[PDB]
């Protein structure tokens, strides 16, 4: 009924929508993964008559109710969608989207590690991201390469029409107390690439993490205070 949606409060297999700004949303779902139940976002933003997804929502019969879950609410065609690393959280569900006509994105590295580890690989890549600083266009949004955080080939996403900051799994909600899932992350790394983050963006309105509740720029101030004592 308003408030940001919840682990909670959505079923495994249900999708809800938020919206974020003018032509801007976030997608929550959720998902179990090794015997726990966690939500994960995702983006959507409007591309004049046509929608770009960023990520999908953990999973294929997830992504299905995505698809229908847009279509209910915004009523405009998914044409093009972007996987901000190689991860199930992200690309789980790309074949679905491209049986649907979802033309499918990510960096090489991302293809190249989601194939590496059985995880379904997006159609086309997206050359210019492999040094970290680098930017590039795609349509409403501009993707950046800030370096290994998360995992080495994380991507944030910038609204600039919005102000609006995706940071995906290389940014944590205010409320985490830990740096979550580490397994592929690069913890020496992750605080200067947030740096980098902070000085890309030091307009953004709003910053959406991988997990949890969007807020404010604090969430990247907070995402490096985590991970340097998770560290610790
Ligand atoms: C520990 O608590 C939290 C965890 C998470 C969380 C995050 C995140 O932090 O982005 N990602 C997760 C993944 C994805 C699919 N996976 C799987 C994996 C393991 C490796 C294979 N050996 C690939 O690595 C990864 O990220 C699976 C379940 C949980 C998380 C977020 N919030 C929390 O509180
Ligand atoms: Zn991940
Ligand atoms: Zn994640």
């Amino acid at each position: 009924s308003g408030e940001y949606p919840t682990v909670n409060e959505i079923p495994v297999g249900e999708v809800r929508l938020y919206q974020i700004a003018d032509g801007v949303w976030s997608h929550i779902a959720t998902q179990s993964f090794d015997g726990a139940v966690y939500p994960s976002n995702g983006l959507i933003v409007r591309d004049g008559d046509e929608l770009l997804l960023i990520d999908t929502a953990w999973g294929a019969k997830n992504t299905a109710a995505l698809l229908a879950e847009i279509e209910k609410q915004i009523g405009l065609p998914v044409t093009r969608a972007v996987s901000t690393h190689f991860h199930d959280d992200r690309v789980g569900g790309v074949d679905v989207l491209r049986a649907a006509g979802v033309a499918t994105y990510a960096s090489p590295s991302t293809r190249r590690l989601a194939e590496a580890e059985g995880n379904e690989i997006p159609t086309h890549s997206l050359e210019g991201l492999s040094s970290s600083g680098d930017a590039v266009r795609f349509g409403p949004v501009e993707l950046f390469y800030p370096g290994a955080a998360h995992s080495t080939d994380n991507l944030v996403v910038y609204v600039p029409s919005a102000n609006v900051l995706y940071g995906g799994c290389a940014v944590h909600e205010l409320s985490s107390t830990s740096a979550g899932n580490v397994a592929d992350a690069d913890l020496a790394e992750w605080p200067t690439s947030v740096e980098r983050i902070q000085k890309h963006y030091p307009e953004a309105e709003v910053v959406i993490p991988g997990h949890g509740l969007p807020g404010g720029l604090d969430l990247l101030q907070h995402t490096a205070n985590v991970v340097k004592a998770h560290k610790n």
